């Protein structure tokens, strides 16, 4: 399949250069899989989501997207304009306030929760976990993700915002998951972007064009933009076969784009998430 004059981190997925406007991707767009988009929420009404969206917990009064954040990022994974896997279902868990805000207690009681609801959803694709949240160094935090990942979930997590070793920042800091980094559209690191050691891969994350509440769209940068990029391809891989929740990670950095970013530092990858896709 194709979509004509697509947003750049879609058609910059599905090339190995930049500034293309196509993405080319197989037509199965992650059916049969399932993404738990642990965020602000989901404004599961919007049209972009085709009735694919639906929330399932949330730790606050409301479990509506006061905020705007998760529905961006929830709309990057799977929404029919914007969504990376266009046939995806889509689960929102509210650990975040909608000031953006969480305590790490809550975040880590969602991570549990996904673990477990997971076993009453009918995913026989696979499930994914996006996480564009963090803050500083917590074990507890980085151990609620290794647990997520162990259970059987593909987790993907955000390097974080600082210009800084994500080693001092969690969940980004937990080995096991896949920590994501930002990219520009003129291949450059993200200037916001975390780097280190830690990271597994760069996704598209500067001026993001995506989902928005009262229905609507806009374009925003973060860590927290790649990071449903790298979400969605896992789900679009897992529904093709080519990779299981435990491997994916892995199996995204062995077929990335290698050595196209500039501003990597010494010590982290040169890898930009890749669909490998051949009509
Ligand atoms: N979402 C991100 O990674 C960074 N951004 C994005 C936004 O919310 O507009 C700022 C923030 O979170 O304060
Ligand atoms: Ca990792």
């Amino acid at each position: 399949a194709a979509q004509t004059n697509a947003p750049w981190g879609l058609a910059r997925i599905s090339s190995t250069s930049p500034g293309t406007s196509t993405y080319y991707y197989d037509e199965s767009a992650g059916q049969g899989s399932c993404v738990y988009v642990i965020d602000t929420g989901i404004e599961a009404s919007h049209p972009e989501f085709e009735g694919r969206a639906q929330m399932v917990k949330t730790y606050y009064y409301s479990s509506r997207d006061g905020n705007g954040h998760g529905t961006h990022c929830a709309g990057t994974v799977g929404s029919r304009t914007y969504g990376v896997a266009k046939k995806t279902q889509l689960f929102g868990v509210k650990v975040l306030d909608d000031n953006g805000s969480g305590q790490y207690s809550t975040i880590i009681a969602g991570m549990d929760f996904v673990a477990s609801d997971k076993n009453n959803r009918n995913c026989p694709k696979g499930v994914v976990a996006s996480l564009s949240l963090g803050g500083g160094y917590s074990s507890s935090v980085n151990s609620a993700a290794a647990r997520l990942q162990s259970s059987g979930v593909m987790v993907a997590v955000a390097a974080g915002n600082n210009n800084a070793d994500a080693r001092n920042y969690s969940p980004a800091s937990e080995p096991s998951v896949c920590t994501v980094g930002a990219s520009d559209r003129y291949d450059r690191r993200s200037s916001f972007s975390n780097y280190g050691s830690v990271l597994d891969i760069f996704g598209p994350g500067t001026d993001i064009l995506s989902t928005w509440i009262g229905g609507s769209t806009r374009s925003i940068s973060g860590t927290s933009m790649a990071t449903p990029h790298v979400a969605g391809l896992a789900a679009y891989l897992m529904t093709l076969g080519k990779t299981t929740a435990a491997s994916a990670c892995r199996y995204i950095a062995d077929t990335a784009n290698k050595g196209d970013l500039s501003n990597i530092p010494f010590g982290t990858v040169n890898l930009l998430a890749y669909n490998n896709y051949q009509a």
